[PDB]
């Protein structure tokens, strides 16, 4: 919805996300999966510049991705690393929801 929600959601400091952790607080309720960029917000938010209107963008560069993926067993997780593209929707020049991996 908002730059601020997005990076609380999706912006991590460490590619070594505690999943189990993390997952667990409220923010993110012990949901099935979630993506975490490991950048610092600049070049994310850069992602969006001079896009107005809301509009999903595929990055034009990779980044590195750290999921938190659920297992069999409810709110414990494996941490997935990977490198690759994601799609941001962008509105007035910052990102506000996640979209997807690897494409829009």
């Amino acid at each position: 919805q908002d730059w601020l929600t997005f990076q609380k959601k999706h912006i991590t400091n460490t590619r070594d996300v505690d999943c189990d952790n993390i997952m667990s607080t409220n923010l993110f309720h012990c949901k099935d999966k979630n993506t975490f960029i490991y950048s610092r917000p600049e070049p994310v938010k850069a992602i969006c510049k001079g896009i107005i209107a809301s509009k999903n963008v595929l990055t034009t560069s990779e980044f590195y991705l750290s999921d938190c993926n659920v297992t069999s067993r409810p709110c414990k997780y494996k941490l997935k690393k990977s490198t690759n593209k994601f799609c941001v929707t962008c509105e007035n020049q910052a990102p506000v929801h996640f979209v997807g991996v690897g494409s829009c």
